[PDB]
């Protein structure tokens, strides 16, 4: 269990009596009044201590990547790679390390929609034997700024206007667009956003980056620079934004629900961690400055090496206690990995150590059980707001006669210390400044959108085109179409169309041909259908309960996870058409029978909105989703329109409509259904 | 203008040049370097001084009512109530007092949508020449429980799962109804919230509620018992649950965008401050306890007296200092 | 040992590494730098974890009562006392409760000197297996005023003006003396405060005092009003003015390091539980109202009842994270005690709750080791800042079906609940009044003073002297003695004195003749001398040093505490002249040989300050200590003009010198060495 260490901090209150805080058994529902309808005592302690606690219940949620969600899990090791890093949780074949990872978007506030459009956080907390080591990601590989100075501009303009706190959790407002295009780095994360990579499935199917380069380090000092890779095991897979919109609405928690009904149901997700490894006398060789986080490296120039593999196995107990308070560093490093002068990298490491004084209100957060390392603590740090310990080294101090030298110092060679790479170097002036290797802000823009599949094109065609036809002001837009058409004239072309304005003219400094692979995400089929969902459209009149019943056992064999609906909760209904949505199914079914509520007084029931099952169907068939129909029931793709013989749709006896789903949910999306400029 | 004293601490910043919160001029767009492609130095003080204060943004959210929008106005008394009431704003015809009001659902977080079904807080400032008085209301005149005790009990029930905290903004859910069908006092606030009520089209289409009976005081002490009202003067109007639901993902922002637009435009919305006047020997005299906030009063037993009007016609500058 | 249960939260450091916060092996004495003289790089992320935690270490001292001390013990209980009380840690004979007693000055903040005059804090918790129960007491038995509301109005008056904030730990001051004589309820405790009781010699040698009544309460709800009383098993004791000043420049810690000293030492203190018990019916029946806190109840009409002892054998480990964290509440309340309708202690109740969120910045304080309970928390409290610890019962509301019930309700009848008296009513308008009951402020004031010895009463009259001529204000001076003179036209008139006043003529109201027992201090001897300190002036020179050697030996044999002092650490030399002084001993002998440094060359070294040894002596006998000279010694004593037949003068061999501070230092301070009015 990787929450063990959690468990002697774990309170349970089954079978006993209602307690102060402080001890003693009461009674806490009637407050103390002088007479029979009399006021409230002040000496009513007991009040007073429980409505305190509940008073201050709130902390402020984190400046960015407010809402998000987390799990407890295992890190595996593949090797000993000692020949690259002294990093002690990589150094055995099979060594396994405790992991805690939060995903998160990083726009909206705490109660935000999972399914907005945004880039997506990935952090992972190893619990090494040699100390906290953090991997702070996000679900993509390169970010907006090359400058950690610039980042309260960045974040200033994509939250909320500060005149009235309008619009959450969305990029699709004027101050957003004017800092993208005032700040043309900004274009190569905004492309990554616009793709399926801000609109992703769930948790489980995103990949992770580190983003920055880093360096591995060995025992005596060899370094090699380092781009850190999560690889999901159960594939890339994306929304469709008119899909993401109506799912912010019906549940804005289908990503948290999404990752704890796996774990729950005993379908852990999993992720290889690989890495590309550079000489340190390559940082420039390929076409771009590898401290340059608005870049990333294609892998034909390096491929992925596989470390090891991490898997999510537990839920938290308490989510606040947990997932809430876990407080990440990209400054939690340990001996074997070290830093590089990214320029975005280098200001991280400040502000993370600095905001945790803001959300824990205190010093001594690194106390908390879930940031507890499993390694133990030494030093002579005393005193701080809520100090847990009681330290016993009364000359806590260095260096002294007083306490034998202990705790001692640590370096490269005792103690196995932590040691800065032994041949890092500065040179040059003292500078405000940012190196002339990374000005261009064009090329690796041109080379994501020529990587993805044409629909895929599309897609980030058409996010562009809804989210800037939301700026009011007319220059902005201008701004934008000509920074788009440094990337691409048709690209900038096919937003113009929607703005109603007139693209620029080809501007040919950037363009290019080149194209790279694993950008993509709709060019792969999935390579499991474990935890997908089917909604199987049913009715309680006649035999069509029946045959969903048999149809939900043989699709849940395949581990899918089958929600039968129908007018009420009849015996066999897992839901209501009241309570259902397409947005929460990977694939819409319709059981035999169940063509009676698509037309008539049958789809006009009192139980549900009017149009339900047929908007439930049309929705699923027009977000791209496999669609399907046993039998009779065919009559309700006829209702709307929709003929078998069109991929993803599947039509006939059970047996055929079940292989049918099970392939179509390894497409997942059936791009045929969307039209291309 | 409402906003008239907030004026001398307003910031403009048309024209400046950028400086530290200690003064000086800066440029804040490079980290200070060791070199070309070198380290940050510690020693860059305008990195730090503005990283910090982005850093320490965020305070803690309202416990409950978190999501919410307000804006300023003026309240305006009909008559001189000094008959009922000693209360200064409402002791002269035509005397005008500024009031700021925050509307708000309940259980949702900061960033919830406004289209949840919620109850929804109504809650009205007078900056009155003798204080500062509040009527913090919601837009249904009863309240789920009858001893304040039981407010954490109440909230956690409805407020998310504590394993998973799931779900956002929404009644919906296990521990929610365990708690309404154990505690039947709430039976009562549950129809109202599950009613229009819960989701209006507006915060300009709700009535609001003191809910409380209270006590007006004249200057030799007599008092009355009371009920605050507020009538919306553009009429009660909601939405039907299944577009409340799509209008959540669609613009989360509905309700907050409307208000501002609707002050914006010069449609600035008004409420009508009306009162239920109770004498106090009949406390117990309508079938209820008038000390029962899970208890309205019929108006067919004291009707609603207008004692004046607010109108909230400014905007504020900033969301976060002021709202 | 009473801090048994925080020894796992205690960590050792030796033979081990250093690290971070969050784990890993690190250096910590060199900045990370770009070049050999280059500035400091922000990715030391060594250098800021480090610079960060002793950045924040600071949080805010109490708002009163900032300085002070404290120490685990023992609490055992002397019966079953189930017939007056439920309270469980006092419901069998010989069980024992761990508890943790901090005292304190008021005043002062934090760095402020032990012995400056104050009132004094005595807080005790006991853990006991239904909750911790805290009695939050003072080292005098009434409170200046009567309702909580006017406390930061008294406090305010108390601590340092607040233009420059002057004077530090002293209520010798303009606001002080117009808040006293505004606020004339203020007058009984100013008294106390003006006697021993406002320089004790220690913290062992207090009494401690709960002030309120509190009310017991048995199983089937039955109710007696109750005074708590701790008496001391050492014996009160006290200073002299003149001699506590130049102790807190000497040593401002001389009260915690005498209680350290002596848990240290296997000396420790203990102290008596004692109550005073009585029936509802007898509220307002001695001549005041038992809800007023600036009264005591004369022992005379209900006397002390011994429940059990306390005894404090364990020493903090780290200060901080135990004395200085700990949050006492009179709230801390548990089944078996209920409040009064005390209107000081009313809001109280409020007040130390809501004020822990201003020292911890943070709901979740009763989490802290030294703040736990040891009997279990169990409840629907969650989250809040620093949250420790992880609840399993996702179902944190009640009532519901769904956790089947539990954490469970407890009452009077089920789960041993706390429940309010049953008896208790209310009856009348709310009013924001106080009874007429309370509106004698001096009948109480002049019988303390008429319960002192002579003596002792000049001290009172000589610190209000004192106290009285730094106030700058001359209205405020006379208001001072208009008010004393409702107590006694005696005390205003030999307080105006001192002011170049005239005294009111008699204002025979109140005043009286009656006397009560247990307010004094110096009319019983001590009942013990262990731990009591004899600082030996010796010499290097000569055979001084192996004669005061000897005479040491002996001394300790009956449990002194002797330090032998010296021009330099010779062998056997515990203190150098320089370090040495008069206010750190109760008891000061010169060792045969060493009247060589009262006079001539031996008493001009330029290793101690000159006269030092004859001002140690000097000091010593006129702030009323035993003082001694073996043998040849005497002429130190002659060199000061003091003589052999003085009471607490000893001369003579070594065996008669010791025998006779032995017996001095039980008198402790000899009252025949100052004057007296008259
Ligand atoms: C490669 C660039 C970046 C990545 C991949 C990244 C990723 C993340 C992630 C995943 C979180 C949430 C961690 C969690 O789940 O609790 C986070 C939070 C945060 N980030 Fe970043 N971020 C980047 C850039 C920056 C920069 C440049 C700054 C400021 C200099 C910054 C400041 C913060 C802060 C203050 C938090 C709040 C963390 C907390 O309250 O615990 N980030 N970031
Ligand atoms: C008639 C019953 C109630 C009504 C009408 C009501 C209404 C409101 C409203 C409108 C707000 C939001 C104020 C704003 O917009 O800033 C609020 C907040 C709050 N309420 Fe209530 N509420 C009621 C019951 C209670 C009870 C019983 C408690 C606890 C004893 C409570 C505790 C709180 C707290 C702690 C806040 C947060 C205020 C802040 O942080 O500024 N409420 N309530
Ligand atoms: C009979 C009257 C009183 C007695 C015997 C008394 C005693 C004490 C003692 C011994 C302490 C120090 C506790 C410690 O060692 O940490 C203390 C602190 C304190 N007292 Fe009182 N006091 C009295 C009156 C009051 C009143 C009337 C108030 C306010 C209504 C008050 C408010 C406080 C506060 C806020 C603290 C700080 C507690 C903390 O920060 O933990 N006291 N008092």
């Amino acid at each position: 269990d990787a929450r063990q260490r959690l468990k002697e901090v774990e309170v349970d209150d089954n079978g006993q009596f209602m307690t102060t805080d402080f001890g003693g058994n009461i009674e806490e529902q009637f407050s103390l009044k002088a007479g029979g309808r009399g006021s409230t005592l002040l000496e009513d302690f007991i009040f007073r201590q429980k409505l305190q606690h509940f008073d201050h219940e709130r902390i402020p949620e984190r400046v960015v990547h407010a809402r998000g969600a987390g799990a407890h899990g295992i890190f595996t090791s593949y090797g000993d790679w000692s020949n690259i890093t002294a990093a002690s949780f990589l150094g055995a074949k099979d060594k396994q390390t405790p992991v805690f990872v939060r995903f998160s978007t990083v726009a909206g506030s705490r109660g935000s929609a999972d399914t907005a459009r945004d880039v997506h956080g990935f952090a992972t907390r190893f619990y090494t034997d040699e100390g906290n080591f953090d991997i702070v990601g996000n679900n993509i590989p390169v970010f907006f700024i090359q400058d950690a100075i610039r980042f309260p501009d960045l974040i200033h303009s994509v939250k909320p206007s500060p005149d009235n706190e309008v619009p959450q959790a969305a990029t699709a407002h004027d101050s957003a667009w004017d800092f993208f295009s005032s700040q043309p780095s900004a274009l190569h994360t905004l492309f990554w956003a616009m793709s399926g990579n801000g609109i992703p499935r769930s948790y489980r199917h995103m990949d992770g980056f580190g983003i920055h380069t880093f360096r591995l380090v060995t025992e005596d000092g060899k370094s090699k620079l380092v781009k850190w890779h999560w690889k999901t095991k159960q594939g890339k897979a994306a929304l469709v934004w008119e899909e993401a919109q109506v799912l912010a609405g019906k549940n804005a928690d289908f990503h948290r629900q999404d990752l704890w009904d796996a774990i729950e149901s005993g379908n852990a997700p999993s992720w290889e961690l690989a890495v590309q490894l550079i000489d340190e006398d390559k940082a420039q060789a390929y076409g771009f400055d590898l401290l340059d986080p608005t870049k990333f490296l294609p892998e034909e120039f390096a491929p992925l090496q596989v470390l090891g593999e991490m898997t999510l196995n537990r839920n938290p107990m308490n989510y606040f206690a947990e997932t809430e308070q876990i407080s990440f560093q990209p400054g939690h490093i340990v001996r074997g990995v070290d830093f590089t002068e990214d320029p975005l990298l280098q200001g991280r490491l400040y502000s993370y150590l600095d905001t945790q004084l803001n959300r824990h209100r205190g010093p001594n957060f690194e106390q908390l059980p879930i940031n507890r390392p499993v390694s133990g603590v030494h030093n002579n740090h005393r005193d701080g707001q809520g100090q847990a310990w009681i330290h016993k080294n009364i000359h806590h101090y260095s260096p002294s006669y007083l306490n034998k030298g202990y705790p001692a110092q640590a370096n490269q060679t005792v103690g196995r210390g932590f040691f800065t790479t032994p041949g890092r170097t500065a040179s040059g002036v003292l500078n405000r400044e940012l190196s002339a290797t990374f000005d261009d802000h064009y090329t690796q823009p041109r080379l994501f959108f020529n990587s993805l599949t044409p629909v895929e094109q599309q897609f980030v065609i058409n996010a562009i085109r809804f989210e800037a036809s939301h700026v009011t002001n007319e220059q902005v837009k201008k701004n934008v179409l000509e920074q788009l058409n440094k990337i691409s004239n048709d690209v900038a072309k096919r937003v113009a169309v929607a703005l109603g304005l007139e693209a620029p003219q080809p501007d040919p400094t950037y363009y290019h041909n080149n194209v790279t692979r694993g950008v993509s995400i709709f060019n792969e089929s999935l390579p499991t259908i474990a935890t997908l969902r089917v909604g199987v459209l049913s009715t309680t009149k006649g035999g069509s309960l029946d045959k969903a019943k048999a149809l939900k056992e043989q699709l849940e064999k395949d581990g899918l996870k089958v929600t039968v609906i129908a007018e009420y909760l009849a015996s066999g209904v897992d839901q209501t058409y009241s309570a259902a949505d397409a947005t929460a199914f990977d694939a819409v079914v319709v059981a035999e029978g169940a063509e009676r509520v698509f037309s008539g007084k049958g789809a006009m029931s009192p139980l549900f909105p009017a149009g339900r099952p047929s908007q439930i169907l049309t929705d699923g068939y027009r977000w791209g989703k496999p669609v399907a129909a046993v039998g009779s029931a065919k009559k309700a793709l006829q209702s709307i329109g929709v003929e078998e013989k069109e991929a993803g749709v599947y039509a006939g006896a059970q047996d055929e409509v079940i292989k049918g789903v099970e392939e179509g949910l390894k497409v997942f999306k059936f791009l045929e259904r969307f039209a291309v400029d």
